[PDB]
């Protein structure tokens, strides 16, 4: 079957690209949220 060599790194790294962006935004939207509120 298919090893998946270069999926995995690739599935793995593609992940993080947005595993980082999803948790990056998790604080974004409550940073936004004082950071709007501190300047509305």
């Amino acid at each position: 079957d298919n090893p998946s060599l270069s999926i995995d790194l690739t599935f793995h790294l593609l992940r993080t690209l947005l595993e980082l962006a999803r948790t990056q935004s998790q604080r974004e939207r409550a940073e936004q949220n004082r950071i709007i509120f501190d300047s509305v």
